[PDB]
């Protein structure tokens, strides 16, 4: 359960930001994560972020959550962020990353595949057990003491300290 190899965290390009008709606080995002079709992912950043803040960014998607249907709108995956006090910012890959690349920690075995699919029950979903150990420390993202890595270097967050959701 507390095993980060089980998460499939991948970089996507946010193609489109739209507001959710029936959800006051959700943007409806279209995010290319290397698949044949770009995915539809909801995000609860409507009250703390403007559209151009998200549009055309490279983001980190937890890809292996199961598709859900919120308020008429499908949402498959979620976009990862740093949070401190009242601020929330996106986690960012340095530029040059490819849609679809798996973001891994230091000393992690790339052959340790992530779960095909994570549970619907929060309590049986590695992510929420792992989450308390997911932090930004000095503007970098960490699992525990091990930094998150992309093909072009460590994952950054504009916040100095913070927690990952």
């Amino acid at each position: 359960l507390d095993d980060i190899t089980r998460l499939n965290i991948i970089v996507g390009y946010v193609e489109e930001v739209e507001i959710h008709p029936d959800a006051d606080t959700l943007y409806c995002l279209k995010i290319n994560v290397g698949e044949e079709k770009s995915r539809d992912i909801c995000s609860g950043l409507r009250l703390k972020k403007n559209s151009e803040d998200l549009l055309h960014k490279y983001v980190l998607v937890l890809a292996n959550l199961k598709e859900k249907s919120l308020r008429g709108r499908k949402s498959h995956g979620m976009v990862l962020c740093g949070s401190f006090g009242e601020q929330i910012e996106l986690l960012a890959p340095p530029d040059g990353v490819n849609v679809g690349e798996r973001i891994i920690c230091e000393n992690m075995d790339v052959n340790k595949l992530p779960d095909k699919t994570l549970s619907f029950d929060k309590e049986k979903n590695p992510f929420f057990h792992i989450q308390p150990h997911l932090l930004v420390k000095n503007g970098v993202a960490h699992y525990k003491d091990a930094k998150w890595l992309s093909s072009k270097g460590e994952i950054t967050c504009p916040l100095e300290q913070g927690t990952i959701s």
